[PDB]
């Protein structure tokens, strides 16, 4: 028996791109695994269907969308752009085709479409688990930088922490011209803030820290906070002396034999080495996709067209099985809330810069708060 | 000879809808009067295709698109909330139609289109002019309150004050799972927070307004500031006699006798009132229109979506769009030759008096507040 | 006419060495300059012979040295090491030839050899300059931080200060089993100890540089002083923004067009930068050729160490050696008629800004600091 | 059989030198006990090669070692300066001929010259013996009085003792151009410095002791420390009964019977008058050489020629046993490190002036610190 699946994933060269990204090695890795494996569908071959399209076009991601759903599949690991993803999730909605999605995305309350579950952990919990840190090391003021203009949205939670809770906290931007953030870190050194949240990719994160150690502010006078994911894939053996408090977060379950076992592979298999979020939270999805198609009762992969009326009518069902899915994964508890099919419930590891390195120094979940 | 346009518009019962929206009609309007002006495409008559869809419908959105290309359309006219145009767009750009827009919508800079304009006043510029405004009044705290998420993003320029200059800002947000913000007012008459911004629609706004009232904050201790460009456009005769300071924004031309005499004739096609989107509607049809006439004889084509040919005079045609300067309701409109965003623009300043709500200066991303 | 002036230079590998250093280069690069100046020695041609041997070998010195000298030169350039150039003064000095002398060199009270110059800063000047510098930043309390023990015998002047003075000093050493100060560097960070002098090569400050600011000590908080002279020819890009005071002085006349003009010719064949070492012996090379021109007509002959025959025309030509003025790479230079050390010369004192590194002052014996 | 050996001392004179100097005549002496002493070296004549040259004459100390090693020695015990013993050190490397050193002398870590060892105490550990004195009479502030420009490099272990232990000490250096240290004495006087180390030979130490009682500075507020081991061979009676304390060093085992049987016997050859510690470590380097020697397994001394190439195949095992050598001197308990060469364990006495005279008050090694 074959069943389908369908990954859309952007690259720099679109369709040309020659060398593949980790977002789809990480895909191709895990149906890989799935297929090794004897207690997980023993007897059905899991195969994919992969496209790639140029960042930002949602025209392309259309297509694709639809040539995959023309060539029937159980499910569409969508495209993971903010802009492309909230296209194919219409798409998915129309014709009743589970959409995974991997990253943070706004979803419009007065948005209605309901085939989609999203595996990033929700950012309205990662701004409470920011908060009970905070409220824990003290800080009574704090600026928050973050990069694009979609911070704001992904920080409300924290940035409306003055009306709540006791703690004055400003609040800038990294350049959108330049990725040379010294001219800001200049007005927070002249404005003495000390105390740091840096919500930013794991590369801008990487340059930040650089920076900062040019402007002197690597020191016993800071404390930084990175709101990454990815920050154990950080190099951070240049700061490791240097004396400052830097605290982030960690969802990739490490503490696990064989988490640190596929992670230990995962890297094997890379040739351009750590593997970060993206990759370990779309292995977690190829995989939840699979444990529920085994406990969904029988059903096929069917031709849908779209410009055609036809949903699939197994959908539905198999929309609830994922939805209700609770699974051990690579980056740790894994469930989603059943009806905004977001995970807004995870664990998180509280990680902090020693001198002999990275160390985890507590826990936390949005039902237990903080632990140290 | 006969151009068209055309329109894509949102409702809650999709294709069903029975009646037509203001914004619908006011492209219906605005299509009627050009084609009665002889000094403007006079022996060339403008018709349009109009597709009515359900809200945050993005594939509805495309396959009606890909209807009006294949139908041969000089420009199209996207859908109100910000999911859906991010696909008409995308679908403009690669058959190269110009979409022209007219509510906000995120346009992150990785994103390479080039085939649209945007009517909207930029909210950066808004922005800066909200903050022009709050430390002409002197205020050294004050409070955002905000309504959907996307309030923050579009406020940014503003939130970021309280370390480019020495104002304190607290922030909250109006209730997500209802229209009662009473809750919400109770804690900022508690927190004592006097000096108020509101970032919401009118309705919104004149919710907000008589609740404020109900929980004893419309008095003199109080100033509010409203961002919606239909501030004009409340009834604000039960609040006039309180003593609330009461400031905010116009991009209506009203002063101007020739738009006070079509915000007139609309009115009586809907006290005698134009809101914004429908304004913005009917200036980007006459944009249109105009830059149709202005640019060299070139012809419409049936395209398919799934086809691979582009509109040969496209290219051509969105850059007298995005050149276009124009007079409209909406006062004078210019664009952002690169971005194809409106960045320049002119402010009334109004407030609420006695006698009324009046203009108590102007505002310009170049001179700034003048009173 | 040809003159013949001796080499000898160290080498890891000794004579087996199969690439020039960069002290080797600039000495064969001085003599062929000079040979294409026709406006010194015009009719006459330099050359020379040039040995290479292993560091600290004082015996291959030696034979060198009087291989040399039984080939006929008129002056020999000796080693760098401190115990070599002991042997081949010796012996230059029983032979009466010229040794010139380019590194800092303990000189014994006691010895009373007269056939050398120096053209090193003396470091009991130095010394002078780095208290000068000290007191005129009005620090009360520092740390003198060294690399090798011959540190001390230098900074002399300077450490017998906390009783000529009001000021508390500190002292340490770099480790000498590794080139890892990190451990050192958290001892004075716990000592609170922020104003520091670093005595060491300008590698060894390279490293201690990078050290530093990983150990969080690259603020406005520390202020360091260099005494390598070779200070401007470290990368300091990735340390300039960071607020820390950098002191240090320079030798090299910079500012002077002529020295820039030859500084590039030089870097054109080794970021464009020339070390001391090089531009040093530069000097030497070019002040030892100006002085045979000066001085009347001599010959050179062949001369056995084991013989018992000094140079007939030796003492004549040492002593317009050691009376020479000279403004060379190195500024003026001009040695003590009686120990032919270099104890007059003058320094720029250069500091780290944001613009980069740049001159703030000068120094000299007589006028002490000037800013 | 007879064996030789090879000595260069520096005289005022040079060659010239008539009357022989005290290092010179204990050579001349230790030879000869050895050749009446009926255990060691019972058949063979210990016969010597002495030459004469100025001070301060690398080349002239070149042109003798090579003569020596052309007429064939088994060991040369080098010149006494700093600067010509690093000359003749290079030449015995080359040719594998045992270099013996008596007086310290810097040893550059990266100079790779291993044929040689050196009897004198190091500094370094010379430096710690005078810390455990210090830190046992409690001193909290003292000054350090060193002469020539090399006192520094010496006393780099005690240089460096306010940043280890607590105590606060200033650093002076004696008149280069005089030798009256009354103007200095004054400016110590006028500095309430009352607790003095001097770092000197014993004919700079007498002066200065004579010239600090002119100064005043010879009362019972004073505490000097001298480093000089040859502090017992000072007169000091004219300031026994003044009531300063007066400390210093000895290596010289004088409480062992068969050394004052020998210091005895080599005032009695004296005609310039005690024995100094330069002819002590003297008799005891031409002891050590000739006792290895006689462990040694037969070897023959060799013409060796320095313009040659050849080298001494004897040497290297030779030079070993030198190295692992121990034994009882008059400067007591003799060893060195076997990697350095340097006399870095040893044993001294701390003694003390009262008024009947210069007593031994304690002892002091590496190993078991201070013993008083
Ligand atoms: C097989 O799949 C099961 C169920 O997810 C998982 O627990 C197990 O680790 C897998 N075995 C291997 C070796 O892949
Ligand atoms: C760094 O952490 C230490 C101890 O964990 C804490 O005492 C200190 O306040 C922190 N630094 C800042 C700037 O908060
Ligand atoms: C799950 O999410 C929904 C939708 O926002 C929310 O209303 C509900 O409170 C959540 N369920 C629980 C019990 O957390
Ligand atoms: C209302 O406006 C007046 C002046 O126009 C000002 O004096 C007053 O302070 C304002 N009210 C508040 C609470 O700011
Ligand atoms: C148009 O907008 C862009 C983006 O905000 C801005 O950087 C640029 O200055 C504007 N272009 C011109 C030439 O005005
Ligand atoms: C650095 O230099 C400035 C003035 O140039 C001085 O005020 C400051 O104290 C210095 N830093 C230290 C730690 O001495
Ligand atoms: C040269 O140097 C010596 C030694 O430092 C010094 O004493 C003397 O004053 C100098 N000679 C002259 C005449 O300048
Ligand atoms: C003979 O030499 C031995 C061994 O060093 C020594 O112990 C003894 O004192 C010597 N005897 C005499 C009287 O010289
Ligand atoms: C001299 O020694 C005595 C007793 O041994 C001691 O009490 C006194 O402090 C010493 N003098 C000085 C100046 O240290
Ligand atoms: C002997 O000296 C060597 C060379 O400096 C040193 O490394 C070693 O620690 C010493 N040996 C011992 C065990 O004292
Ligand atoms: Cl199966
Ligand atoms: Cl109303
Ligand atoms: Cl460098
Ligand atoms: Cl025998």
């Amino acid at each position: 028996h074959v069943i389908r699946i369908g990954g859309i994933f952007e690259y720099a060269d679109g369709p040309n791109a020659q060398v593949m990204n980790a977002e789809e090695h990480a895909f191709r890795f895990s149906a890989n695994i799935i297929n090794r494996n004897r207690t997980l569908l023993p007897n059905t071959t899991l195969t994919y269907d992969i496209q790639r399209i140029h960042f930002h076009d949602s025209f392309e991601a259309t297509k694709k969308a639809c040539d995959q759903l023309a060539l029937g599949v159980v499910a569409i690991f969508g495209p993971s752009q903010g802009s492309c993803t909230n296209a194919v999730q219409s798409i998915c909605n129309a014709l009743e085709v589970p959409h995974i999605q991997l990253r943070w995305k706004h979803h419009p309350l007065d948005n209605k479409d309901t085939f989609y579950v999203n595996l990033y952990p929700d950012y309205a919990s990662l701004s409470h688990a920011i908060l009970d840190l905070v409220q824990s090391l003290k800080w009574r003021s704090a600026t928050v930088v973050y990069d694009d203009s979609t911070g704001l949205i992904r920080l409300q939670e924290l940035i409306m922490a003055p009306s709540r809770y006791n703690i004055r906290l400003k609040i800038r931007q990294l350049p959108i011209d330049s990725d040379d953030s010294r001219p800001l870190l200049k007005e927070m050194k002249r404005g003495r803030e000390f105390r740091i949240i840096f919500d930013c990719s794991h590369t801008m994160a990487a340059q930040i820290l650089k920076q900062a150690m040019a402007m002197g502010m690597m020191t016993e006078y800071y404390h930084f906070i990175f709101t990454t994911l990815d920050l154990y894939a950080l190099d951070l053996e240049p700061y490791r002396y240097s004396g400052v408090n830097l605290t982030g977060f960690r969802i990739l379950n490490v503490d696990n034999p064989h988490v640190s076992a596929i992670v230990e592979k995962w890297s094997m298999e890379r040739l351009q080495g750590v593997m970060m979020t993206d990759a370990a939270l779309l292995y977690d999805a190829v995989h939840i996709v699979s444990v529920c198609y085994q406990r969904a009762p029988q059903m096929t992969v069917n031709s849908l067209q779209c410009h055609r009326h036809k949903a699939w009518r197994f959908g539905g069902r198999f929309m609830n099985f994922i939805k209700e899915a609770q699974w051990e994964g690579l980056t740790g508890r894994i469930v989603f809330n059943k009806t905004s099919g977001l995970r807004t419930d995870f664990d998180l590891d509280i990680i902090s810069l020693k001198e002999d390195g990275l160390e985890k120094v507590g826990v936390w979940s949005p039902a237990d708060g903080l632990n140290i």
